[PDB]
RNA sequence: ACAU
DNA sequence: CGATGT
């Protein structure tokens, strides 16, 4: 603790895993929805969590904001740190779109800088992240 | 085990 | 119960 309330919180939502994936980012303090990605027909939870963080980085950088990002995904936080999404999802025609977005997110990370802290949301202490989809 |  | 990940 404690929660850094001046922050952006992101989360994935899905219908199946693998399944339809979407994500959104919210103001941690107010819950205001700041961005929401159109659903992607097939992806994994972790790909979506990764895309949500990278989109947050891009959203904050464009707005000259130094706020941190919270994610509840140990996996996606590590993938962003490594600039490499180590997903097991088959690459095929059905998964081409999510894999294109993941490839492009990695490419963005490899061509841009940021100081944004990427912080673990401590669900066990604080409850569900503010960007959660309320589906579980 | 832990994080989803 | 199933799945994605370290
Ligand atoms: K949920
Ligand atoms: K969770
Ligand atoms: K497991
Ligand atoms: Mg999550
Ligand atoms: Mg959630």
């Amino acid at each position: 603790e404690e929660i850094i309330w001046e922050s952006l919180s992101v989360d994935v939502g899905s219908q199946g895993n693998p399944g339809i994936v979407e994500y959104k980012g919210v103001d941690t303090k107010t819950g205001e929805v700041l961005f929401e990605r159109e659903p992607i027909p097939i992806g994994t939870n972790n790909m979506g969590e990764f895309l949500a963080i990278v989109h947050g980085l891009r959203y904050l950088k464009e707005r000259n904001s130094r706020k941190p990002i919270y994610s509840d995904s140990q996996t996606a936080i590590k993938w962003v740190k490594d600039k490499k999404a180590k997903s097991t999802l088959v690459r095929n025609e059905e998964t081409a779109l999510i894999w294109k977005l993941v490839d492009e997110a990695e490419e963005w990370l490899n061509t841009h800088t940021y100081e944004t802290p990427i912080l673990k949301w401590q669900t066990d202490k604080w409850g569900e992240i503010k960007a959660d989809y309320g589906r579980k």
